[PDB]
């Protein structure tokens, strides 16, 4: 359930700050994050896919685009005597939302850039969903 | 589940450490990483494709594009007195999301350009993946 | 699972090392290599193919291209009693990436373009997926 | 599994080594190589195979090409009470990927050429998959 | 498996060796050989096999060619009880690439070309495959 | 397996040497010999044939050519209680490679040709996969 949430958060929590305070900086950095979700499972399955699509022009015109697309999707069921369960594949890990405060940030532009462009790139987060905020507490 | 990921993060964290500091350098390191799944499996699969395409033009003009593609899958189960159980094949590799702090940096670009050349045709990381950031603790 | 990788990587890192310390050189070295999966399995299978394609072309025009192909495939299993087991063909090496760190390097085209036609052409390994770096330790 | 590659490898990388001290020379070398599969099967396998083709031409124009291909391929099995088991025809050796070191080589082009061709057309190795280094410890 | 590989490369081996020190000379030799496989089965079967073609032309013109080739096999089968086992019809020897090393050689053409056209016609080893190396050890 | 081989070979081996020299001479000879095969079975079958062929022309012109070859053959197999097996016919003898070593030789054209005409057609091989070579110890 929640709980194996609670932990990846705090286990992000703690990097950011500990790798923060070790740019220019930037001395000291308070955070909170969340995640979307729980581990992601994967199923194996059987499948089927038909892509059938045309195109025609001629003389006076041919135009037409028919395109058409059939997918059928079936999961795989193991089976011993009496029992059936599915199959694992591999695991994934959740999406982020996250900001951030600093002892300094966004008032000095490069120390604003340097941060998005590091953040974002990590985690795979656009920067609509992430943000920052100056000062910390002691200035 | 989640633990044999965090393994793996760290078997990555300390190597590139541990080289890093041998360039020119580039005289320490701190750095993180993030895997976007565990350990993939690969599972047999009986197969049939299917693809019917053709082209035509005339006098006139017989311009048509007709391209067919029909692809089924079906995996393979072994069986052993009531039980069934699935074919492994190999096991892959995640990929990854990951930076960096160095204590010399971006600020030389000929320190700049040498890293992202070294860590992406390592890990497999496009540029926009991976970032990085200019000193680390002491200067 | 993973632990039939580790012995891999090892055995090419050493390899290099103690090799490549024996050109000109190029006094010493340190490696770190990726792989893309365990060892891989193959299994033997019936197969069908069909490969129905013409083309026409005439006086006014009978340009059309039609080209047919079919296949399927299907696995064998062995049998015994109850038992139903599949056959073991051959088993294939994993691909790689990797990179290196060396005593003297890039800054001498010559020591330069010697290493990646020697790198790639031992590992199958393309030019984009493998890099160097400049200097070791001591200079 | 890997094992019988191993031994291949070195029976390798011994041979070439006490031979190849032997040519001009060339006084010492040392190398490497890569076996890209273990051992191959072949199993026996009943057979059809259809080869229906056509041509036309004509007055005006009959140009058409219509060649249709199929083929089915099955294996064979013994019997014995209720085992089933493959046959077993022959058995083939890898391909090769390999390299080399030698106290004098490339820089002298007819010690350059003499050995490519000599070690290509041992392993059936073109070219672009073989390589070699000039010197090996002294001078 | 392998090992009655090792015994024919050796029986080869020698052969030459003792041989070739027998002509003008070319006074001492050293060689190395690869075999591609081990030897090979040929079990019996049943056939079938239907050669229909046509061929036209005529006073405008008549040209076509039809030709149809259809073939299939099914391999035989003895009967023992529940047994059922494969005829045996004969055996082969394997393929073969080879190469040399002799006290005297390429540099004289007419102790170059005697030897190709000696070597090759044993073996049926055509050119490509087979090369040679000047001097030995002690000249 | 092999070994009927090695038999065959060396009752060659010994003949041409204790005969050929008899001949001029052509004072001693050493000698090798490849055999393809081990001996070859053959086994009686049940027959079935078809040639329909036919062709035409006339006053313009009727040029065509239709011809149909069908063939099936079946094995034959005795019978005794459950047992089931094959006709023996007859048992033939492999062909052959080989070449020679003599005290004198193709340096003098008569002892040249004398020699291949009597190789090849006492052992039905052609000459391009026969050889021989000048000198042998002495001179």
């Amino acid at each position: 359930p929640k709980d194996s949430i609670d932990d990846y958060e705090k286990e992000y929590e703690n990097q950011l700050k500990e790798i923060l305070e070790t740019i220019i900086g930037v001395d000291d950095v308070s955070v909170v994050v969340n995640v979307d979700a729980t581990s992601l499972k994967v199923y194996e399955k059987n499948k089927s896919n038909k892509n059938t699509t045309t195109e025609e022009t001629d003389k006076e015109g041919g135009k037409r685009s028919v395109t058409d697309q059939s997918s059928e999707e079936e999961i795989v069921m193991i089976k011993n005597g009496d029992k059936e369960t599915p199959v694992v594949v591999q695991t994934k890990k959740p999406d982020i939302r996250g900001v951030l405060v600093v002892a300094q940030g966004v008032d000095n532009v490069q120390i604003k850039q340097t941060i998005i462009e590091a953040v974002t790139r990590v985690l795979d987060v656009p920067s609509h969903r992430v943000a920052v905020a100056p000062k910390k507490i002691k200035e």
